[PDB]
């Protein structure tokens, strides 16, 4: 495989016909210093194509989806040039003949402040499996300065999602602990205080949230019981709103844990009780938007509601849920198609459920006027998908992002509220 030098790569940075491809893990790409490098993240402009994906049959369709064409001049890099060999060969097998490997990313590029790098601004909220393993093992890990933690396996009324296999030592939290199946909003501060204490969570406890994807099926009575990792990010939103200072989400959920080869447990871990949450609830109320404020945001040039639903929901063909009656949409919201239905986030995730390359998210969002200068309230049917979209914006450091908790459920439960239907 041909090589490209450091000086050559610097000179070409910003050329629209050169495709730089980072084959490290998505978490390293995001900013995690997985090998102790002084500077984490990716070379400016690089795309993410983790070499782990070579074992997946989707690899070639992913490359094409990311608009990497055989006529492109491709530059690969990893922590070492040896880490790039298989990817380069796979490219050549598929008609990509202009492929170079950059050998000096680490430590030459990472170690030199003058060479531009990018990263997810708040990457340390989105943790890799290796970090969780180190935390549970009591090993030294970066981006951690606490002495109190809990790993929480989220699910919606489905303890078997946890009992069928979970991260060792983790306890389960039903999403019903923190949100009401009546309002489908976050519970009241007094309810939240008691629920968090009964799961052993204080405001100064580092909470690591994850869920298990079990293929939600719209035919089923409770498809959300299979969308465990959406549920985990939904609980992350509620905990951050409530006042847990250090909340992490395991990138890709349970899948990332087993893909790393770490041990699986089926023990029903007893919950510990803490006497006091230790902070006022909510400590970050600005993360949550309710319907009066959502109506105000529809009237402002400074702000927008962002509808994170599927297309059949958006045009009022279906409600999307077997527990929401009305089908339609909120007038004036910006459509941000989630994926296929109410329980999937394909447009925001990779095939392995890790978050989609954040540059692609910000690019698609920008085309619809979803941009960080606005106060944005993401929403969906009841707030699950909206919480995951919100979390992605939070990770990018966007300063004014919220979840309109009530969503379409609350909006349409009031017959006075106007709505739209059909293709716009
Ligand atoms: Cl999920
Ligand atoms: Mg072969
Ligand atoms: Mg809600
Ligand atoms: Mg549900």
């Amino acid at each position: 495989h041909m090589e490209i030098t450091t000086d050559s790569l610097l000179a070409l940075l910003g050329s629209e016909k050169v495709k730089i491809i980072d084959v490290r893990s998505a978490d390293a790409y995001n900013g995690w210093r997985m090998r102790g490098e002084v500077r984490g993240g990716h070379i400016k402009g690089a795309k993410s194509l983790p070499a782990k994906w070579l074992t997946d049959p989707e690899w070639l369709n992913i490359v094409r989806f990311k608009q990497i064409r055989p006529e492109d001049a491709i530059v690969l890099y990893g922590y070492t040039p040896e880490e790039c060999e298989q990817t380069a060969t796979r490219f050549k097998e598929n008609g990509y003949n202009n492929v170079s490997v950059f050998h000096r990313f680490h430590p030459d590029w990472t170690g030199n402040d003058a060479f531009p790098m990018d990263r997810l601004e708040q990457y340390n909220r989105l943790v890799p499996a290796e970090w969780v393993n180190g935390l549970i093992s009591g090993e030294e890990i970066p981006e951690y300065d606490n002495d109190t933690f809990i790993v929480c396996h989220a699910h919606y009324r489905n303890r078997d999602a946890y009992l069928s296999g979970h991260i060792p030592g983790a306890t389960d939290m039903d999403t019903l602990a923190l949100e009401s199946p009546e309002t489908w909003n976050r519970r009241t501060p007094e309810e939240l205080k008691k629920a968090l204490e009964e799961h052993g969570i204080t405001a100064s406890t580092t909470v690591v949230l994850y869920g298990k994807f079990m293929h939600p099926d719209n035919a089923d009575e409770f498809p959300g019981s299979a969308a465990g990792h959406i549920g985990a990010i939904r609980l992350a939103f509620i905990m951050m709103y409530a006042g847990v200072e250090d909340v992490r989400v395991l990138n890709g959920g349970y899948q990332s844990w087993t893909d790393a080869g770490f041990a699986i447990s089926k023990d029903d871990v007893p919950k510990t009780t803490v006497p006091e949450f230790g902070a006022p609830i909510p400590s970050r109320p600005e993360f949550a938007v309710d319907i009066d404020e959502a109506k105000e945001m529809l009237q402002s040039e400074d702000s927008d509601l962002v509808c994170v639903r599927s297309y059949p929901e958006y045009i009022g063909e279906v409600s999307g849920y077997n527990y929401i009656a009305a089908a339609g949409r909120i007038p004036g919201a910006i459509f941000a198609e989630c994926g296929s239905d109410a329980y999937h986030m394909e447009n925001y995730r990779n095939h392995d459920h890790t978050t989609r390359e954040y540059h692609e998210i910000e690019d698609i969002w920008a085309k619809s006027g979803i941009i960080p200068k606005k106060h944005l309230a993401f929403y969906c049917g009841t707030g699950w998908r909206g919480s995951e979209a919100w979390f992605n914006a939070l990770l990018m450091g966007w300063p004014r992002v919220s979840v309109y908790d009530g969503g379409w459920f609350e909006w349409s439960n009031d017959p006075e509220n106007p709505y739209e239907t059909g293709v716009p």
